[PDB]
């Protein structure tokens, strides 16, 4: 195809097309077509000798588009992209580049963006893009800058597409994850759920406890809910064989904004258990469940994390709770098997125990009661309270 550079010295439509295609699969030593050493000079001058003639039928224009349209760097080099600029108008191929200039501005990309939002796929026709940074990125540098528009009765829904975005393309995915919580964030929706992102996030690096390599201000909205789902799950799902702790729920749901890193323990019977139900609760939450031993086939636990200590909580009713050093601890909490006796409820590696007595009655989320009134207490006089989001 490319035998026509023999000829193009020369400066009856297609005999110079592929003069001023995409380059070079002929050769591939040959650099890109303006760092050419010996065809540099020869296109600056015949395609701005064409430019004159009033009347043109010829298809070098549209192959002068491939090589410049599919032009992988951003320098917007431009002295060809002028004259395509105003190549078009004396050709009257001159629907090539109508929405390619939408913008008119070496910054690109304008409503060619606006219409994947609300092309990359319809502009094959003149010219395809699978990978050039020139329109690749530029395309989506906008629409996603344009995520602070727009009303959200149906940004949840574009997340799903946006979190589609980040599925087929690699390079966006870190770049449209990195802006889509961000984005997330200022919305409103601070803390109410959302495992798409929750999943799709985790998938595609390891939250701590990589994310801040974006903000720690916008990571922890999300980890609200690797807090909260932590805590629902296992006093509601996880409850052994007694019912719903609703006591140890309230009083502990109520502390979610703080929380930086949790951790389910299961049970023998969990994994025992053959329905689904806990197969995708062992499968939506991967990484961040762990083995039982050394405990009762329905016993569970949980590894709390706080702003000044580890916490651990235990599903028996009147199990005192063990608390441990931040940093200091028998045992690992990412680790996939534990046991009470040697990691949970080491009493010589433990510092605080306290027995969720006296019982409690008439619990509210502002108005107080009972033992974790006195659990509030303790810590309200040193520290931490409760304290509703900004609403």
């Amino acid at each position: 195809r490319l035998e026509a550079l023999r000829r193009f010295r020369l400066a009856e439509w297609r005999m110079v097309f592929y003069g001023l295609a995409d380059n070079d699969p002929l050769y591939p030593d040959q650099p890109i077509l303006l760092e050419d050493d010996t065809f540099f000079p020869r296109v600056n001058s015949a395609i701005k000798k064409r430019i004159e003639t009033k009347t043109l039928k010829r298809r070098d224009w549209a192959a002068l588009c491939s090589s410049y349209f599919a032009y992988q760097h951003q320098s917007p080099w431009c002295v060809l992209r002028g004259h395509i600029a105003q190549g078009y108008l004396v050709v009257k191929w001159m629907k090539t580049i109508e929405f390619y200039h939408d913008i008119f501005t070496p910054q690109a990309g304008g409503v060619i963006s606006r219409q994947l939002l609300a092309s990359l796929s319809s502009l094959e026709k003149i010219a395809q893009i699978p990978d050039s940074s020139w329109l690749w990125k530029r395309i989506f540098t906008v629409l996603l800058a344009q995520l602070d528009t727009l009303d959200d009765p149906q940004f949840l829904s574009k997340i799903s597409w946006l979190l589609g975005l980040a599925a087929q393309w690699v390079r966006f995915r870190d770049d449209i994850m990195t802006a889509t919580l961000t984005r997330y964030y200022h919305s409103g929706y601070r803390d109410q759920s959302h495992p798409a992102l929750k999943q799709a996030a985790l998938e595609y690096w390891d939250n701590p406890q990589k994310w801040h390599q974006v903000s720690e201000s916008v990571a922890a909205m999300v980890r609200g809910w690797l807090a909260k789902q932590d805590l629902t799950h296992f006093f509601e799902l996880l409850r052994g064989n007694g019912d719903v702790d609703q006591a140890r729920l309230h009083y502990w749901l109520r502390f979610a904004n703080q929380m930086g890193f949790t951790r389910i323990i299961m049970g023998s019977d969990a994994w025992q258990d053959r329905g689904s139900d806990f197969v995708k609760f062992r499968e939506e939450n991967k990484g961040r469940l762990s083995y039982l031993r050394g405990g009762r086939n329905f016993d569970n636990a949980m590894v709390m994390q706080i702003n000044d200590y580890l916490f651990v909580e235990f599903s028996g009713t009147g199990n005192a709770m063990y608390a441990y050093q931040i940093g200091h601890a028998p045992f690992n909490p990412e680790s996939r098997t534990l046991d009470i006796n040697i990691h949970l409820k080491d009493q010589g590696r433990c510092a605080l125990r306290l027995p969720h007595a006296p019982r409690a009655e008439g619990y509210n989320k502002v108005r107080i009661t009972g033992w974790m009134l006195k659990y509030d207490d303790e810590l309200r006089k040193l520290g931490i309270r409760w304290m509703a989001e900004e609403p």
